[PDB]
């Protein structure tokens, strides 16, 4: 599924990122936005090896199985392919436990260099929340 903008927003505010770990919502949506296009199908294969899977691309090497990274750790309990679905709840739920490790948002390399200090309240602009 491609997420528009404001529904992206409001399934994120539903599922209790909205200040999670004192991140604002349009952070979240800033790092969808630039990670995925909005796009729940969105896979891109590293240099390593490991894959980013989904709307908020979600690393092989930590933190789900793909059955092909080896070596790796499955933090979240999840086959990445779950990653994938049209509901953002496995995402949602995962994003909530990287956030939490100790790096904050900085997990997310294009929230660092693309959201991080910008007016990312423009994201969630104009949205019934
Ligand atoms: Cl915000
Ligand atoms: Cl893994
Ligand atoms: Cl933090």
């Amino acid at each position: 599924k491609v997420f528009g903008r404001c529904e992206l927003a409001a399934a994120m505010k539903r599922h209790g990122l909205d200040n999670y770990r004192g991140y604002s919502l349009g952070n979240w949506v800033c790092a969808a936005k630039f990670e995925s296009n909005f796009n729940t199908q969105a896979t891109n294969r590293n240099t390593d090896g490991s894959t980013d899977y989904g709307i908020l691309q979600i690393n092989s090497r930590w933190w789900c199985n793909d059955g092909r990274t080896p070596g790796s750790r499955n933090l979240c309990n999840i086959p990445c392919s779950a990653l994938l679905s049209s509901d953002i709840t496995a995402s949602v739920n995962c994003a909530k436990k990287i956030v939490s490790d100790g790096n904050g948002m900085n997990a997310w390399v294009a929230w660092r260099n693309r959201c991080k200090g910008t007016d990312v309240q423009a994201w969630i602009r104009g949205c019934r929340l």
